[PDB]
């Protein structure tokens, strides 16, 4: 689901929609939320609500608009998971980064904006959060269970603003060898933080996921909110 009327334009001209929430107290910092492979769906709506309840505005752009605008898939439905994996395999990461950079620029000057912008992404969106952090588009970036970060480690020195990553120690998208590479690589730049939640796997911060772990979700979420609060006025 998206907010009707909201349109954002990327550098290459492509336009896309977004789900937006603004807090009752504004101006406020704005968090761009990078979706997972299911599009702007119920958990993205929950993420917008969670951030708005904490005093932020939030913008979750339709990153699948270059393939199938408005795609919003149910992670409990097997056929819709298959569709999500197929869209993910065809997803253009570089265009996704550019669409997030356009949503970040948009987020700097809306009626509710205080001018500061953060980014929070989940899985596909956590990989995109690291790429965006390597470009410097945002003030602060956060990735939950980003996939494939061990293949992007040459970008560690390019991160020049803080970026926080929450990883499950039982997430087999990030097996022991990958966890060691990321831990060693990220450790060279103090602007990066990566925490490992040893009793949690993938999607551990989504309440309806089979991977949900309330203690790890709560610790990671409070660390995300502590990390974003400097953006507040």
């Amino acid at each position: 689901m998206l907010t009707e009327g909201i349109s954002i334009q990327s550098y290459d001209g492509h336009t896309f929609g977004a789900l937006v929430g603004s807090p009752a107290k504004a101006p406020a910092p704005v968090i761009v939320i990078a979706q997972d492979i299911f599009g702007v769906n119920a958990f993205m709506r929950e993420t917008v609500s969670w951030l708005v309840d904490q005093g932020y505005a939030a913008v979750c752009p339709d990153l699948y608009a270059r393939q199938a605008p408005g795609t919003a898939l149910d992670p409990q439905d097997e056929r819709q998971r298959e569709q999500a994996y197929k869209l993910w395999q065809a997803f253009d990461m570089e265009a996704g980064v550019g669409d997030l950079e356009a949503a970040i620029r948009y987020a700097r000057h809306q009626p509710y904006s205080n001018g500061k912008v953060g980014l929070v992404g989940y899985s596909l969106g956590g990989a995109l959060a690291f790429l965006v952090a390597s470009k410097g588009y945002v003030d602060r970036a956060v990735g939950y269970y980003g996939v494939g970060l061990e293949k992007q480690l040459n970008k560690v020195p390019e991160v020049k603003h803080p970026a926080l990553f929450h990883m499950g120690g039982q997430d087999h998208f990030v097996p022991a060898p990958s966890r060691q590479l990321i831990t060693e690589g990220f450790g060279a730049n103090p602007l990066l933080q990566v925490h490992w939640y040893e009793e949690a796997g993938h999607s551990f911060a989504r309440t309806g996921s089979s991977g949900y772990v309330a203690s790890a979700a709560a610790l990671a979420n409070e660390r995300t909110l502590d990390f974003l609060v400097p953006l507040q006025s």
